[PDB]
C-alpha cells in the first residue's frame, strides 16, 4: 500500500471519489447558470456574476478533496461529469430555487461522509469536513434563502428582478 | 499614379469611399439622437450620453478609414451627409432599435467589403477590417440587444425607464 | 407647447439652425482640407494638423448652437451637410485663403444673427454670439491674416512652404 | 430567434459547441495527471505544476467559446465531460507525450473549425480562432517539443528526471 | 520528421528561407546607406540615422522569420548575402527613390507568400504575414513616399537637403 | 580625394575592407547556431543565448571597422557575406570548438592587419587594433578554451550537457 496511509478506511477513499464528482458536477452547474444569464435575451449581469463565483467555489472544493485523498494516501479516482440536465433555467427566482436544492443536496451528502468517518473513527476526516465543508454549506444555503426572500419581495419579475439584479452586480 | 500605390484595387478604393459616407451618416443619425434625449421635454440625459458616445465613436470610424485610404495611395472622395429622416425619436426604446437597426446595416456593408477585398486578394484590408471594424461592430450590437432586454424588463416605459437611464449615466 | 421657451422669437429658431448646418459645412470643408494635405504626394503636415484643429472647433461651434437650442425651447432641425465644393485644395496659401474666405463669411452670417436678434430684443441671444463666436471668428481671421503674410514672405513655394509648415506642426 | 445574431451559421454553432466540451476535455485531463504528479509515490512537483497550468488554460479556452457564443447569438450546449482515458500517467515523459498528441488534436480540431468558418464566409469567427486559439496552440506544441527534447537529453528517468522536473517548478 | 510540425506544406518552409535572405539583404543594403551618408564628403547624419535604424528593422524581420520556421518545426536554410547593388547612393533623393523601390519588392515577395498560404490554407502563416509584415511594409512604403515630395518641395540638393536633413536627425 | 586623408595607406583601406567581410561572415555563422540551438529537436537556450551574444559582438567588430575607414578617410566597400559552411552545427561541443577555430582565424588576420599598419608607420591604425580589437579577441578565445575544458568534464553529452547549458543560460 501507501507509504504514508494509516487509519483512512476504503469506504472513506471511494466516498470522497464520489464527492469530489459531485462538487464537479455542481461546479458544472453552475457555469451553465452563469452563462444563460448573459445571453442577450436574459441579461441579468448580477446573476450571472453569482453564479460564476459558485461555480468556482465548487470546483475549488472539488481540487481539496483531491488534495486531501493524496494527503491521506488513497487514489483519485476521476469519472464523467454528467451535462445539467435542463440548461435554459427560466426566470433568475426559478434559478436561485435549484441552487438552494442543489446546495442541500451537497449538504445532505457531506453529512453522510461525516457519519461515515466517524463510524470508522477518522477524526482527521471529520475535522476536514466540519472546517472546510460542513460551515461554508450552512452559509450559501442560508445566504440563497435570504436572496429568495428578498427577491419575491422586490420581484420577482419584471422592475423588481431588475433592481434585485443590481444589488447582486 | 500613386507612388505608393500597390495591389490596391480601384472598388476597393471606392467603396472605402462609400464606407466614409456610411460612418458619417451614422455619426450625424447619432448626434441626433443625442440632443433630442436633451430636450426638456424627454430629459434622459443617459440615453443623450449614450448616443453622443456612438456619435463619437462612428466619425473616428470614418476618420480611420480616411487615413488608410491615404495610406494605400487612394483618392478621398468626400459626399453630402444626409440629414436624419425622422428626427423626432420618440421614446428611448424605439431609439434603440433603431439603433440596433443601423448598426446591423454597417455591419452587413462591412461584411460586404471584406468580401470584395478577399476577392482581390488584398490581405491588408481585409485585416483592416477585421481588426478595428468587424469585432467593434459585433460588440456593438451585442451590447444594444442587452440594453434593449434590460429595458424591456425595467419598463420599457414610466419609472422603469428612469432607472434605465440612471444606470446609463 | 415648450415650458420653458420664453422672449425666444421664431426668427431666431430658424436662423439658429441654419446656423448648426453652416459650421458643420465648414467643419467638414476643413476636414477634407486636413485629409488633403495628408495625402502622400503633398506631405504638408503642419497644415494638415492646422485644419483638423479647425474642423474640430467648427463643431463645437455646432454643438453650442444645438445646446443653445434646447436651452431656449426650441427645436433642433438637422438638414443635410453638402459635399466639399472641391476635394483639391491646390498649394498651402490657396487653402488658407479659401479659409479666410469661408470665416469671413460665418462672420457676416453671425452679424446678421446679431442684429435681428437686437432688433427682437433678444439680450440673452445678443450675449451668446458676443461671447462665444463672434470674438472667436475675429480672432480666426486675423490668425488666418497673418499666416498668409507670413506663407508669402518664406515661400509661398518650395522650401519658404516646407519652413512655414515646419512651424504650423 | 435572436435579436443579435448576423452572418453566423449553424454550423459554426455546433462546432463551437463541440470545442467548448473538447476543451473541457483536455482541462480535465491535465487536471488528472497534476494530481497524479503530486501522489506521494511519485512526488514530480514540477510536472504537476506545468499540468496544473494547462488544466486553467484550457479551461479559459472553453469559457472563451462560451461568451463567443453569447455574442454572436448562437446557445450554449453543454454535454457531458468524459472521464480521462487514464488516470496513472507513467513517468515524466509519457505524460509529455500524451499532451504533446492532445494539444496536435485540438490544433487539427481548430483548423477544421477555421476551414468551415472561411467557407462559410465568417471573418469575425475566423479572426477570433486566429488571435485567441492558433496562436497559443502552436507556442504550446513548440513548448512541449522543447521539454520533451530537454528531458530526454537530462533523463528521462532517474537523477535527471529530477533535475528537470525542478526546472519546471 | 519534426514532432511540432502540423499544417505546415513544404512550399511555404522554402518561401520563408527566401523571405529571410530578402531583409537580410535590405538590412546590408540600408547599413550601405547609412555608412555612405556618414561619408566626410557628404555628410547628411539625419539620412544616415533614418538608414542605420531600417537596417536594424530588417534584421529584426529576419530574426522573427527564423524564429517562425524553427516555431513550425521546418528548417533554417541560410543563403549568401548579395552586396547591395550599389557602393555610392548619390543624393539623399536618390537613396530615399532607391529604398521605395526596395521595400515595394519586398512587399510584393511577401503578398505572393500570403497567397501561397491561403492556397494552402495555413491561417497560422497568413495571420503571421498579416500582424508583422503587412502593416508595417505599407506604413514603411507610406513614409518613404511623404518623404520624397517633402525633400522635393525643399530641395532635393543643397540648402533645401540640408535643411530636410534635419528634419530626419 | 579625401581631404580628411593623411598617412592612410591603401594597404591599410583594402585590408580593413576585408576585415569587415570576415567579421560580417562570422557574425552570420553565429546567427545560424544561435537558431540551430533553438530547433525543437536541439533545445539547448543557453548555447543559443552564448552565439547570439557572439553574433551581436562581430556585427559591431563590422561596423567600428566601418566608422574608422569613414574617420580616415578611405572608402568602405562590400562584397557578398557567404553562406555559413554549415547549416547544422551537432553537439554543443562540436559548435563550441567551430568557434574557437573562426575566433583564432579573425584574430590570425587582426594581427596580420597590425603587422601591414607597423610596416606603413601607422600609429593610429595600430592603435584602434590595440585597444578595440586584440584585448578582446584574446579574451573571447580563452573564454572559449574555458568553457570547453568545463563542458568536457561536465559531459560532453546527456545530463552533463543539459547541466552545462544552464550556466550558460
Ligand atoms: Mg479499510
Ligand atoms: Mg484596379
Ligand atoms: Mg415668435
Ligand atoms: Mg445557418
Ligand atoms: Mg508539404
Ligand atoms: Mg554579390
Ligand atoms: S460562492
Ligand atoms: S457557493
Ligand atoms: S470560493
Ligand atoms: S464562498
Ligand atoms: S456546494
Ligand atoms: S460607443
Ligand atoms: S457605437
Ligand atoms: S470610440
Ligand atoms: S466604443
Ligand atoms: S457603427
Ligand atoms: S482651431
Ligand atoms: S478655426
Ligand atoms: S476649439
Ligand atoms: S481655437
Ligand atoms: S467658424
Ligand atoms: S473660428
Ligand atoms: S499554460
Ligand atoms: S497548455
Ligand atoms: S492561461
Ligand atoms: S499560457
Ligand atoms: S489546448
Ligand atoms: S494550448
Ligand atoms: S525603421
Ligand atoms: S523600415
Ligand atoms: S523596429
Ligand atoms: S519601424
Ligand atoms: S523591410
Ligand atoms: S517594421
Ligand atoms: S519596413
Ligand atoms: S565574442
Ligand atoms: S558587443
Ligand atoms: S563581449
Ligand atoms: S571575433
Ligand atoms: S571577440
Amino acid at each position: 500500500a501507501s507509504q504514508v496511509r494509516q487509519n483512512y478506511h476504503e469506504d472513506a477513499e471511494a466516498s470522497i471519489n464520489k464527492q469530489i464528482n459531485m462538487c464537479l458536477y455542481a461546479s458544472y452547474v453552475y457555469l451553465s447558470m452563469a452563462y444563460y444569464f448573459e445571453r442577450d435575451d436574459v441579461a441579468l449581469p448580477g446573476f450571472a456574476k453569482f453564479f460564476k463565483e459558485s461555480s468556482d467555489c465548487c470546483r475549488e472544493h472539488a481540487q481539496t478533496f483531491m488534495k486531501y485523498q493524496n494527503k491521506r494516501g488513497g487514489r483519485i479516482v476521476l469519472q464523467q461529469i454528467a451535462a445539467p440536465s435542463m440548461q435554459e433555467w427560466g426566470t433568475g427566482l426559478e434559478a436561485l430555487q435549484a441552487a438552494l436544492d442543489l446546495e442541500k443536496q451537497v449538504n445532505q451528502s457531506l453529512l453522510e461522509l461525516h457519519s461515515t468517518a466517524s463510524g470508522n473513527n477518522d477524526p482527521h476526516l471529520t475535522k476536514l469536513l466540519e472546517d472546510e465543508y460542513l460551515e461554508e454549506q450552512v452559509d450559501s444555503i442560508k445566504k440563497i434563502g435570504d436572496m429568495i426572500t428578498k427577491l419575491k419581495r422586490a420581484g420577482p419579475t419584471g422592475l423588481g428582478e431588475y433592481m434585485f439584479d443590481k444589488e447582486l452586480n
